[PDB]
């Protein structure tokens, strides 16, 4: 068995590609990339993809679990919000592709013990005001999933305690942190 079975992950997931077109809608820029549910096709489809740092500004990746799309509009992420990394300039070379990666590895090791269940997904966004990187949950309310989420995720960046990150409702961004870890 071990010998040529891939390791499935505990969630199929969706990496979705955004490009900044002003000809289009938000939503009509959004394309899905492809789909995987293995450590294998994990690792196959991040060595085939261009590095965040090496995207043209305007443009986002997004990791989300399959069914959900990376939107606000989702069912799953209507009443949720997002744990927010804000990057300075200087960071897109020294911090933007290690906390990606780092994320997306959050996301499918399922990283956050019983509340991994409230992620939703990922979203990177290249920017050249300052890069983003969120990690989006179902519900801005479930304050104890949210907290616990928001201080693993810290941790596992590194993060130290200089430093604060903010938690913001996708209902106030569609339109303030609600926590702070
Ligand atoms: C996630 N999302 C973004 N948009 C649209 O895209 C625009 C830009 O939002 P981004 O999340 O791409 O963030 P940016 O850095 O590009 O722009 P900022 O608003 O943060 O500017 P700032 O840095 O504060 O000066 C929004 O204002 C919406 O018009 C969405 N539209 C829909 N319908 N659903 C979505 O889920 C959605």
């Amino acid at each position: 068995p071990e010998h040529y079975i891939k390791h499935p992950l505990q969630n199929r997931w969706a990496l979705w590609f955004f490009k900044n077109d002003k000809s289009k809608t938000w939503q009509a820029n959004l394309r899905l990339i492809s789909k995987f549910d293995t450590v294998e096709d994990f690792w196959a489809l991040y060595n085939h993809i261009q590095l965040s740092s090496n995207l043209m500004p305007g443009c986002d990746y997004s990791l989300f679990k399959d069914g959900i799309e990376p939107m606000w509009e989702d069912e799953k992420n209507k009443r949720g919000g997002r744990w927010l990394i804000t990057l300075n300039k200087q960071q897109r070379r020294s911090d933007l592709d290690r906390f990606w990666l780092e994320t997306l590895l959050c996301l499918i090791g399922e990283s956050f013990d019983d509340y991994s269940d409230d992620v939703c997904g990922a979203v990177v966004n290249v920017r050249a005001k300052g890069d983003k990187i969120a990690i989006w949950t179902t519900e801005c309310e479930n304050r104890d999933a949210v907290t616990h989420i928001g201080r693993v995720y810290k941790e596992r960046l590194g993060l130290p305690p200089k430093i604060v990150i903010g938690y913001q409702s996708h209902a106030d961004t569609a339109t303030k942190n609600r926590f702070v870890v």
